[PDB]
């Protein structure tokens, strides 16, 4: 089993690690139909998304999706420093697959 | 897929962006029959609501609505500054569709 | 659709507004059978309850009962000032229908 | 309907009030099979548990049990002062039936 | 029945206690398929995981698994001190079974 975000990220196709070492700059949440998702940017301008759940996700992923949204929300509110992001780069904005936070 | 709230709002009918750049002034919550909802106001008098889930709403929108309510409560509690709100102006108060918070 | 708590409270039978403008003094919670409920009081001795969900309530009522409880707990914990409460006066202690918070 | 924890506790068999007026000393949580439970202690050594959900518990019970766990966790983390506990004294450690918190 | 994490940990095969008395150093969360899990680290390098639900778990443990993730998440964000962890040492990284926190 992967021991860290890096090795975990390397297990899938079209992924890439982004090292931020910075807190989240803005948080956006949408309840609009077909656009039920969350978006975040950082000071440098990088923008990321938590994908609207769809056909490319199995049941275990749907719940993990809801948890990831809870997570970003509280991290943003408490101004926590996000270290790294493992994202799928074949989408725009890049879709978040994993996150790590280190004080 | 939109990169921001403005473009996202631009994807629906009867929507509209509101720049507040201010923390929520009042938060109201009701559990009364058929009026299970939340209402927020800003110091300028601006008043918005999170629509009572309805027949039209599907499961995805339903839990999105639940999350928004959670979002408004904690944001109000943390005095988090809200930047913009994308609302459906064909209702009174205007219903919230999306929200953005900055730093 | 109503825009504030006083106007909302006025749409039902046997309700009333209690103006508090003060934080909750104590929070009580129970998991005992038939009394799975929460109770709060204010320094002035005022006491209120969130009804135990019954047969009368539909699931949308039920979910709202759940949220109110969450709301009260976190309100108590953050020491937020509660402004007004819309309550059913046909019960004892008076049962909560809606709540508003503002500073 | 009871208005305080003492009166509510008095409605059952084999219960008892414990007055603590102190914050939680430690919090323990387990996911191990048949031990999916929470245990809390106070500085004076006192120890209490939230029973593992079982067959006797109706939806309202199990759900109330899940809530009690969220409550104790957050009470612990925020260092909230626990006033009294209503517990079943025919179980070791004594099992929590209700809780009250005051400043 | 068991009063502490040590005794509880003792009821299973392949377990072991780790006394840490320190705060979580990094927190990692993933929503990738078959990797819907969490991983934590402590300053000395020690790594632990919450296992992806599997056939070795029942619905009761599945709930508890979601709860443990929420727990690790707030503990981290709040820099709470974890005292001990009961883990399964037949896996890599070590799988968390129970956790104790004390100021
Ligand atoms: C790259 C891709 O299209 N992935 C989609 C996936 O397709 C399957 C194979 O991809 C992997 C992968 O993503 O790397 C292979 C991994 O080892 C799998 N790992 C595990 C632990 O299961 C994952 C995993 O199944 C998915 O990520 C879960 O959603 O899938 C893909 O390579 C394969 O297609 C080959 C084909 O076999 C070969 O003959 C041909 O020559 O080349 C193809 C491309 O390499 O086909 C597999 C399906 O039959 O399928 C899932 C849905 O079932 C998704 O569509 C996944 O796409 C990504 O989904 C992400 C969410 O999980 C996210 O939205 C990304 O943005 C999507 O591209
Ligand atoms: C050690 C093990 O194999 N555990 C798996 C379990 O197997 C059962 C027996 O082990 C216990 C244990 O873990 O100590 C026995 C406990 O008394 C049980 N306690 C309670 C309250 O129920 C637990 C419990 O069932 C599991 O932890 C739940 O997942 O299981 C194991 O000894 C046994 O096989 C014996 C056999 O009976 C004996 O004749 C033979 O000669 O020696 C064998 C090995 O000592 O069989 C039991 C199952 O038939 O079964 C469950 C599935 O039901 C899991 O697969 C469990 O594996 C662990 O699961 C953990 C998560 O809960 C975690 O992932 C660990 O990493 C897994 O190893
Ligand atoms: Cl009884």
């Amino acid at each position: 089993t992967p021991q860290n975000i890096t090795d975990l990220c390397a297990e899938y196709h079209n992924t890439q690690i982004h090292t931020l070492n910075d807190k989240i700059f803005s948080y956006t949440e949408s309840l609009a139909r077909k656009r039920e998702m969350a978006i975040i940017t950082f000071k440098n301008g990088a923008t990321f998304q938590v994908e609207v759940p769809g056909s490319q996700h199995i049941d275990s992923q749907k719940k993990a999706i809801e948890r990831m949204k809870d997570t970003l929300r509280i991290a943003y509110l408490t101004e926590a420093k996000v270290e790294k992001l493992c994202v799928w780069n074949n989408k725009t904005p890049h879709a978040i697959a994993a996150i790590s936070m280190a004080n």
